[PDB]
């Protein structure tokens, strides 16, 4: 589980979005596995605006933060699940590391701020949905 709270926005994985997220929907993209909903309370997480290829992500299934090198966001094939058919997920960044289904929504950060959130996993590779191109989040 896990979300980013920046201004009056809540950024979550779309396959994990709640009834309230959909009743307060702002933007959603099935190919990115992202949904942004509106909040009443203000948030103050900082989104990173950079092209860093190193960072640290929280892995709940180990209660640990791991430093990883990850790929630039791109079109990556994803196996069929109970949420999506077989497809290409865009804006996915991959790193070699541990993840379990429950680790989805864990945040990946660099010295500037939030890079993105855990969205895909398995085979010793953890995938992160990038959020740095979504400039509208900061206003
Ligand atoms: N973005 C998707 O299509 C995911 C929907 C849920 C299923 N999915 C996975 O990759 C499952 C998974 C396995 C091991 N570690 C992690 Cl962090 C995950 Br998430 C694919
Ligand atoms: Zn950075």
């Amino acid at each position: 589980s896990g979300a980013i709270y920046v201004g009056n926005y809540r950024v979550v994985n779309r396959h994990l979005a709640t009834h309230n997220d959909w009743a307060n929907l702002v933007w959603e993209d099935s190919s990115r596995d992202l949904l942004v909903s509106s909040t009443t309370a203000q948030g103050c997480d900082t989104i990173a605006r950079c092209d860093c290829q190193t960072g640290v992500y929280y892995c709940s299934s180990r209660r640990k933060h791991y430093p990883v090198s990850f790929s630039k966001p791109s079109l990556i094939f994803v196996e069929a699940s109970e949420y999506y058919p077989a497809r290409y997920q865009s804006h996915l960044m991959l790193a070699v590391g541990h993840s379990e289904p429950g680790d989805c929504g864990g945040i990946l950060r660099c010295q500037h701020g939030v890079v993105g959130i855990v969205s895909t996993g398995g085979n010793g590779l953890v995938g992160f949905a990038d959020v740095r191109d979504l400039l509208w989040l900061d206003e």
